Parts: C-alpha cells; structure tokens; sequence
C-alpha cells in the first residue's frame, strides 16, 4: 500500500529503567523499542534506583541517556519528602515534575503535596500518579497554590467524568490515558493471571473502558506508561506492577483509527500536539514516521525490543504497521531493524527551543 | 465555689444506636449521658440500623427519638449509593447530610459524592467523614458544586493544616474536633489496647494533638463523636471502632480552660454559638448548664449513663464538673442525677425557628 507519513511522535510517560534496573530495560533498548513504535520523544519517570530526586542523580541520568538513548528524551524530577524547594537550579532542564500519588519517594502528606506546588517553578511542568479521590485531592492543591497539573494514566469512569467537570469549571488540568486501559479489561484477567495482569492503575471494568472512549473529548495525551518487567518477576512470588508499551501503544491505536473508533487527526492530537503543548517539548526538525494501515497481524508472544520480554496484548489482531522512522534526517527504524546506534538521542531541555519560556526572575 | 452559668451547650456529632443497637446505646440512655456532659442539644448520626438513608427510617427515628430523648435533638440524614436525588421533600427536615467518606452506605465513588452536592439543597448543611487526602477531596467537590462543607473529627496535623490552607484562600469550610484527638494519642495506645483503642480517625501522635492546639484558631466546633460500645465488643475479635464521649467532654475542656490552654469564651465558641450558626439550630429557652470548675476528680471505669459502660479516658485527672441542668424551665439534672423523662426532648427541626431559612423556591 500507499504508506501514511506521521509527524514523529512523543510518549510523556515511559519507565526506562536505567540507572539501577538495565535487566528490565536500560536507554538503548526502552529507545529502540519506542522507535519501533513510531516514537522519536521519550519523557522518562524518575522511579529510578537512585530515583532521580536531586541534582547528582539527575546528573548521572542525563549521561546514561545521551550515552545509550536512540530517539531524544527529557527526564522527570521525582518530587520526595525532603527536596521540595531544593530543586530550583535544575528543575528548568527537566521535562517536569512527578508527584507520585499511590516509586512515592517518601511522599505521604497532602501538605508536603502543597510544599512541591508552592516551591517548584510555577512555570513548569507537575504530572501526578492519582487514582481515583487522590484525582480530586491534588487538583484541590493545584487551585490552593493556582496552578495546572496533568493527570497521569486515567483509568476509570469516576476519574474521568471528575476531570470533566473540572475542566468544565474552566479549571487548568490535562491527562493521559494508556492503551492497556483502552484495549484491555477485567474480561482479560482470566488469559493474563494474577501476576502478569498486575498493573497500576489496575484494569479497569468494561464499563470504565467504555466510559474512557466514549470521553475522548476529555482526554489530552496518551502515553503508554511503559513499565518493563521482567516475565520472571511478573509471574514470580511478588510481581511488580506494569506493562511494556512502547513498542504496542501506535498499532493498536491505528488499529482503532481504522475502524472509524477515533480519527487519524484525534490520535495525533493526543500523541503529537497536546504532548508538545503540555511539556513544552521541542519540535524535532528532519523527523517523520511512515506506517501502513493496511497490514493486517497479531501480537506476538513479545515484541523484538523491550527486555521485558512478554507483552499483555499477546493474541490481539491489529492492522497498522511502522514501516519506517526518520528521526532528525537519519533513518533510524526500517521493518524491523533500528539503524541509529546508541547515543544518537539527544536531551530536547538543552536545545535552545526545548527550554521553557518564562518571565524574566 | 461559686457555680459558672453556661448556655446550653451542643454536640454536632452523636452516634445514639437507636434503632438497631439499642444494647450499645438508645435516645433515653444516651441523652442521659449528654445531659450529665452538659449538653442540651445533639445532632444524631445517620448509622443506625435501618440506617437513616429514606423518609421511612427518618420518620420512624423521628418517633423514637420523640419518645426516648431527655434532652433537645435533630437527626442527620446520611448519603447512601441510591437515595441522591431522593430527600427532597425531608431534607429540611434533618439536622443536615452526612457524607460517609472513609457507614458508609454503600458510596464509592467521588462522583456519587458530587451527585449529594448537587442534588441536596444548597442551603442545607454537608458534613463529611473524610480522613488525609479525602479531606482535600471533598473540598475539591465542594468547590466545583461551589457550596460549602464541614469537615468531622479533624484528627491530624496533615488534615488540619490543610483545612487552615483552605481558609486562607477564602473557601467555605468549617471542621470540628473530638476530645480524644485532643487529650489523647499514640502514648496511650499501651495501656488503652489495640481493642480499646480502636477509633477512627485513629489517635494522632504527639504531634498530631499539638498541631491541632497550636492551630485552634482554625477549629469551629468540638463535637464528641460519641460512639458507644460495650466493653465485650471493644475487647472481642473484631473491635468497633470509637469511643463514648458525652460525659467526659465537657470536663476535660474546663480542664484546659483551668490550665490556660483557651478560654472559657473559646469554649463556648466551639460548643455553643459555632455549632448554632453551621447548623442553623435554634436557640433554647430558659436553658442554661451550671459548672463548679474548682473540682478535682479522676476519671473512672465508666461513666454513670452511657450502655457503653467504659471509657478511654479512666484515670484521667480532670477539674471541673457539671452540677446542674435547666432545659426549656425544668431542671434536666443535678448532681448525678437525671430529672427529665425520656420524651422530654424534642425535635429542634419542627421548632418554627428552627427550619432553615431560604430563598422562596
Ligand atoms: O505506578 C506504576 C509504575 C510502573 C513501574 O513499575 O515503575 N508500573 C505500574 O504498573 N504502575
Ligand atoms: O467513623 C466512625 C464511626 C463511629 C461508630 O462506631 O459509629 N466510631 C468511630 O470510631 N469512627
Ligand atoms: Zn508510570
Ligand atoms: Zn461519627
């Protein structure tokens, strides 16, 4: 067929694992399999070990991403209970800050929730773990201190029809939804187990799987929350929540767009534009993905990249393939195969347009 | 000594068990209690079995409490899963709504939370059961119905910083607190029990109880959450969470008033004239309370009057003691003993002054 040339797409949420976890997925692979997916922007969580909560592991991050990265990335600050106004000389060289609201960094008072809001620069970026009445609690700390923040992995009904009527209000909030809870439910626990199956925010019902198509208006971003484990630790004694997406999250949405479930327009809103207006992320010059909508496949046991090794999707039939990906002049993806070595991805904070415009201080 | 004239003083937060559980509590047992406390006004809680969720168990409780009750009452009405939308015709009627946040009814979700704030009379009183971030939450849902709210049973440094955040930006809130969570805590816990010691919120720590002392200013009312339990049933295998209160309340706050920790005025602030202006309860004539605050006593074993027949607070040193109790002309207790007959109180709601006003609908 005739191949679909896409803008090169961004992916707000993803776990690479590096530092302190490379047997689940470090830069080099997480990047490939985000290029195998159509993805050229990474915006990686600080869940790390260390956790990126202070300048020198962020420091240390940065080095281990231009060093094995393949697409460009920007790294999240992990907000902790210590390092709430300690952060302000870095803080503009990262993609944002994580609230982690359930990897919580020792966080566990809603006033230690106001100390990050009221301390981090007012101009940038907060993106918060919150299921269900937390969604509630940190938009109320959000208008206490009057300021935006972004919803991470929306999952059920109740989450978002409460961020429709805050929206509604006019209030200044955004989120994300991943693919696992538009193309998976309870109805699928039953294949997966207990241990695979383990994710959080959990599956939802079909109910809150219906609710969350039926608000697409409501929805601004979606991002895959790519989560690698390995299947020795997701079937193991204590599995630890989280899918790999990467390389899944397009196919499956082009697989929707083909039977008419949203546009072609609606999926690059959510996975291009809204990204890049919500992060303030740069545009990337020379970039581009081709996919055909016609090849018609089913999901394998794995994908080829991720070091996760297994995927949740296994069995599902989609239509829609990356053929190709450019990422700044270079062909970096081609049927399978990434041409772009490690150390090609750049971080997009330290271009002259990924820095955040603000007032003069 | 000569003997301090009160006004009759209020407790926003009663459980009295009837009907249901009349062998833990019933209206004549423990308006007794609240009578001996001091207390010539309660607002009883909605969980009793039936709970009070429709107009049938409202006006069977309504009788119950007519019959039984020696001192003056209204009765709240408690949020369930189905009847939002429902109270229209009775909502006038209660004492207000009671949103069980942590009993509960059977609610779940913070939309069935906005469907209370939007279908119950905006000029009626919400109270909530809301612990840590849920306080933050039902705030958020108060403001997107943009109404206010009373926060129950403040119990945490966490909970009551917040709430002082909220006033500040101007929000309607208020918030009461109960006497354990200021003359109790974590040190206690060792000689209470883990059975006996069961409440919820649970005893705060050191810090907890001083937060909520320093912070004084922000707190609207003191209510005793009174929730009686047989000692067989605090000390069984599965312990109920809270403690009985009416009779001991009053005393350990004329202590601190003693002590210099507040005034006698800050007192009857937060049990007096707050309680009447959040929940819009008429005044009692020819009511007034008589205390001897010279008097040195320890608390013992239990009180006279509460079917609990313990109390958490044994062994407790306390000045001040009520000596008498005029109700609307006729002296309701004197001394230790009780005058007034159950059926002797009456419904404050049917009082003409007594309905809340608001604009013609
Ligand atoms: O909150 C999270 C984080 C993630 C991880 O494993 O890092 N995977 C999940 O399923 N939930
Ligand atoms: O929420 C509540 C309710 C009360 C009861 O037993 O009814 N006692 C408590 O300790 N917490
Ligand atoms: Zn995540
Ligand atoms: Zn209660």
């Amino acid at each position: 067929q005739k191949l679909v040339r896409l803008p090169g797409l961004i992916d707000v949420h993803v776990h690479l694992r590096e530092p302190g976890g490379t047997h689940k997925e470090d830069f080099a692979s997480g990047t490939a399999a985000a290029l195998a997916g159509g993805i050229t922007m990474v915006c990686a969580m600080p869940n790390t070990r260390p956790p990126i909560i202070d300048a020198p592991a962020l420091a240390l991050a940065q080095k281990l991403a231009e060093a094995g990265a393949r697409c460009d990335f920007a790294l999240f600050l992990g907000a902790s209970s210590e390092n709430a106004g300690t952060l302000g000389t870095v803080a503009g060289s990262a993609a944002g800050l994580k609230l982690y609201l359930a990897s919580s960094h020792g966080v566990t008072s809603v006033v230690q929730w106001m100390e990050h809001f009221e301390t981090w620069p007012s101009h940038l970026p907060i993106v918060a773990h919150a299921e269900q009445q937390t969604v509630a609690a940190v938009l109320m700390v959000a208008q206490l201190t009057q300021r935006s923040v972004h919803i991470c992995h929306v999952a059920r009904k109740e989450e978002i029809l409460l961020i429709k009527a805050a929206k509604a209000r006019g209030l200044p909030v955004t989120c994300e939804v991943a693919p696992h809870h538009l193309f998976l439910s309870h109805d699928d626990l039953e294949r997966l187990g207990p241990g695979k199956g383990e994710v959080r925010p959990e599956l939802g019902s079909r109910q809150d799987v219906e609710a969350l198509w039926e608000n697409m208006a409501v929805i601004d971003c979606f991002a895959s929350d790519h989560a690698p484990h390995t299947l020795e630790e997701k079937c193991g004694s204590r599995p630890p929540p989280g899918f790999p997406g990467l390389e899944t999250m397009l196919p499956l949405l082009l697989t929707a767009v083909s039977e008419g479930r949203l546009s072609l327009d609606d999926l690059l809103q959510r996975l291009h534009h809204n990204p890049r207006r919500i992060f303030h992320l740069p545009p990337q010059e020379d970039t581009y993905v081709e996919v055909d909508l016609e090849h018609e496949w089913t999901i394998p046991s794995h994908m080829p990249f991720s070091k996760a090794h297994w995927t949740p999707f296994e069995g599902q039939k989609v239509k829609g393939t990356v053929r190709r990906v450019v990422l700044r002049g270079e062909v970096a993806y081609i049927d399978g195969q990434v041409l772009v070595p490690p150390g090609y991805g750049q971080d997009v904070r330290k271009w002259p347009q990924g820095a955040v415009p603000q007032l003069p201080p």
